[PDB]
């Protein structure tokens, strides 16, 4: 959905995630933390369940792998965002990988 793209923005502009930060914010050039199972700070993905109405506090029971793979799967899927895959570090003590967000009219 179209949601994702104002969301995620606010996101990185609110400074409460480590890691997810602007690499270079004139051009929407951004990092976001990708890390594997091996907790990992699922704040980010908590927030996307509550923000859909996938989660109900106090009354589902948390399921933070599926969290996760719920926000990877809507960001690779997405037409507003674009991943620059030769930027992006997967094999590194704190791993990430770097998109561009597309701006209206190019897509």
């Amino acid at each position: 959905n179209g949601k994702l793209r104002q969301w995620l923005i606010d996101q990185i502009d609110s400074g409460k995630y480590p890691g997810l930060v602007w690499e270079n914010a004139a051009a929407s050039i951004f990092r976001i933390p990708w890390k594997h199972a091996g907790e990992e700070d699922a704040a980010l993905f908590k927030a996307w369940a509550l923000f859909k109405g996938k989660f109900r506090e106090g009354i589902d029971k948390p399921d933070p792998p599926t969290w996760k793979t719920r926000l990877r799967s809507a960001l690779n899927k997405s037409n507003d965002f674009e991943e620059l895959v030769e930027r992006s570090q997967l094999d590194i003590s704190d791993p990430y990988k770097v998109y561009r967000i597309v701006p209206e009219g190019a897509l």
